[PDB]
C-alpha cells in the first residue's frame, strides 16, 4: 500500500514533544510490516529515502482516527512501539480508513 | 508502485525454457530497485511472499513491450541480469507502459 500523505512529526520517546513539527507531504509505503517514507513515487521505485530517514516498524502500533486534532480533517494518528507518534492527512475519509486498515493489519 | 499483474514464467538462466510455466495472477511491488510479488495487497503488508520467492533485483533489467508475443494484449517482458525472463499482462495500454516507465527508472 502506498500513497502521497501529509505528515506532522508530534511526539517523540519519553512524553517529549517533537522538535520538528511542521507538515510535510511525503509518499508513504507498506511493506513487509513497515512504512518507508520517499519524497515521491521514482525515490520509492529507487531506495532514496525523504530525509534520511529509515524505515520504521509497524510492530505492535497504535493507528486510530485523530479526533481530538481539529486543525485539519481526514487525520490518522499513528503511534509507534518506540514512542514515536505522527499525524497523517489523507485527501478523504475513504483512503483515510483505507491506511488505518492497512496499517492495522500490517 | 505495486498492482495486480498476470504473470508467466519464460526463461530461466543459460536459455532454458522454464519448466513452470502457467499464467499466475500475483500481486507485484517495486521498490528500493527491486520486485517483490505477493498474493494480494495484504500479504504485501505482511511481508508473506508470493510462493517463498526471494525479491528480484531490477539493476540492468531490460523492460520492453512484448510484441513478439501474441496470445494475449497488455503484455510487457521483463529480462532480469541473471537470465530469468518473465511475461507480465496487465489490464490495459496505459498501465502496461505504467510498468514498463516504473521498472525501467529503478
Ligand atoms: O514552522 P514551524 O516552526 O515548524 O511551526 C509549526 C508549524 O506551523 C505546524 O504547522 C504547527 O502545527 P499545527 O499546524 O498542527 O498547528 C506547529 O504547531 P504546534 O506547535 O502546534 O505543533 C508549529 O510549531
Ligand atoms: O498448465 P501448464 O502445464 O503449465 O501449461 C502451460 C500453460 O497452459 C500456459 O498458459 C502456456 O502458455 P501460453 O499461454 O502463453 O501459451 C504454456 O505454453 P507454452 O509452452 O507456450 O509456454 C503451457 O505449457
Amino acid at each position: 500500500m502506498e500513497g502521497f500523505l501529509n505528515r506532522k512529526h508530534e511526539w517523540e520517546a519519553h512524553n517529549k514533544k517533537a522538535s520538528s513539527r511542521s507538515w510535510h507531504n511525503v509518499y508513504c509505503v507498506i511493506n513487509n510490516q513497515e512504512m518507508g517514507f520517499y519524497k515521491d513515487a521514482k525515490s520509492a521505485a529507487s531506495g532514496i529515502p525523504y530525509h534520511s530517514e529509515v524505515p520504521v516498524s509497524l510492530k505492535e502500533a497504535i493507528c486510530e482516527v485523530a479526533l481530538d486534532y481539529k486543525k485539519k480533517k481526514h487525520v490518522f494518528k499513528l503511534r509507534l512501539s518506540d514512542g514515536n507518534e505522527y499525524l497523517f492527512q489523507a485527501k478523504d475519509d475513504e483512503e483515510m480508513n483505507t491506511w488505518i486498515q492497512a496499517i492495522s493489519s500490517a
